[PDB]
């Protein structure tokens, strides 16, 4: 898993990485350059591609609740098993000037805790993204319960970067959507 993510991504050279994260920079622009045309945000495939290694397109860290969790590419019940799966129409999480990443997950299951505690992050509390670029930092700027049909909190917003922890709610109802929302931050990676 996380492991052999970040073991697999220190044996390829500067370049290569270079390479793809400009790749995904471009896609991040595209989506954030339809949003500003008033187009409409569409939420076996490979759209990330350029981010994975061994599957995985990185992992996201919520110390808040102690989860340390793999993404995928997709929303596709077969990933959504195994970690976080990313929203296909929303930013790649890489960050950036104009991009919002959303991630989703199921919010309890035997086998997986997963997003079962999205509930306790509060605003100020801080979620980390590695990915093969390395790593990232959000703060918690907002919290929000939506219904399954309300979509524009999902969108870009155009000059700032955002990360959406999104997990179906209330507990055991499970008939809105729960998002926990986080602003950019510097990160001080030698910490």
């Amino acid at each position: 898993n996380i492991n052999a993510f970040k073991e697999a991504v220190t044996k390829i050279d500067r370049v290569e990485i270079n390479r793809r994260l400009e790749l995904a920079y471009a896609y991040n622009a595209s989506i954030a350059g339809a949003k500003t045309n008033g187009e409409y945000p569409a939420l076996v495939v490979e759209y990330a591609r350029m981010l994975e290694v061994k599957e995985q397109i990185g992992h996201v860290i919520i110390p808040r609740i102690n989860q340390d969790i793999p993404i995928y590419a997709g929303s596709a019940e077969e990933n959504l098993q195994r970690g976080v799966g990313h929203l296909e129409g929303t930013s790649l999480p890489v960050g950036g000037e104009s991009t919002h990443a959303v991630l989703t997950a199921h919010r309890g299951l035997p086998t997986a805790k997963l997003f079962t505690n999205l509930d306790k992050v509060t605003v100020g509390d801080r979620f980390y993204i590695e990915h093969i670029g390395g790593k990232i930092a959000y703060q918690v700027d907002q919290i929000k319960v939506i219904a399954p049909d309300q979509l524009e909190d999902l969108y870009v917003i155009q000059g700032e970067d955002h990360v959406t922890l999104l997990t179906a709610t209330p507990y055991m109802i499970n008939s809105h959507r729960l998002l926990v929302r986080g602003k950019r931050i510097p990160y001080v990676e030698k910490t």
